[PDB]
């Protein structure tokens, strides 16, 4: 009925995952159209203080943090946002789980933060219309230091092992989930990777990546359960055909 790796494939039960814009989608730096118009990312109430606390649950496909009101992104004159939720796609032990590729690269894993437009007052307005909702997208590297920021999400995954399970934790600094460099990244318009697979979506997909420990990864993709009694894994889609859509990039590719 909805799950990755098996059956309804999808379109069966979800006719919209059939369309011709979805995402995820494969990147290749050297076809993308060099757009000066792309300028740095604007984010703004991103540092969030300790209080209040949000909300942390497994709901059998990731795990999702709700963010508070009061997050503001924005792509550019016109494409201003609000943050809603943040959640992840990850693999298994020696599989990676990213859900965009670059050049047929898979990446450890990916944290994907979802935005309304602020055209819409809610997401059910938004969903299937151009522009509606955006995605910032980042893909997850192992590098030798534990990452700070992961690690206060990371640490509370052991309480919510169940599927369906939540739990509270502190606010915190949810641009340090994000790579630093806000100049560099691709943009495209695709569709949500779950169904009901809504198209309209902007996707933004930074270039830099962020590091986390190989025991972070250990801890993301190892951790939790989903339907039925299966391990939460390799809970990606896979990338998906452009068909004509093209690709920007903010930043001269350099090779
Ligand atoms: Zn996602």
């Amino acid at each position: 009925h909805w799950r990755y790796g098996g059956d309804p494939p999808w379109p069966r039960v979800s006719p919209a995952c059939a369309g011709r814009f979805q995402s995820p989608v494969d990147i290749r730096p050297q076809l993308a159209a060099f757009s000066p118009a792309l300028r740095p990312l604007e984010l703004s109430g991103f540092q969030l203080p300790p209080l209040p606390e949000l909300r942390l649950r497994n709901n059998g496909h990731s795990v999702q943090l709700t963010l508070p009101p009061g997050l503001e992104m924005k792509l550019g004159p016109g494409r201003e946002y609000r943050a809603l939720q943040l959640h992840l796609h990850w693999g298994a032990a020696g599989r990676p789980g990213s859900e965009h590729t670059v050049e047929g690269h898979r990446f450890p894993a990916e944290i994907h933060v979802v935005h309304l437009s602020t055209k819409y007052a809610r997401v059910d307005e938004a969903l299937g219309r151009p522009g509606g909702l955006a995605v910032l997208a980042a893909f997850l590297e192992e590098g030798p230091e534990e990452n700070s920021a992961y690690e206060q999400l990371l640490s509370r995954l052991e309480e919510i092992a169940e599927e369906g399970s939540e739990t509270q934790v502190p606010g915190l600094d949810i641009s340090a989930l994000l790579p630093s460099d806000f100049s560099r990244y691709f943009q495209y318009e695709g569709s949500l990777t779950t169904p009901p697979c809504a198209q309209g979506v902007i996707w933004t997909v930074f270039n830099q990546t962020v590091s986390l420990s190989a025991k972070q990864l250990h801890t993301l993709s190892d951790t939790l359960w989903g339907p039925g009694d299966s391990r939460l894994q390799l809970n990606f889609r896979a990338t998906q055909p452009l068909n004509g859509r093209v690709i920007e990039a903010s930043f001269p590719a350099g090779v």
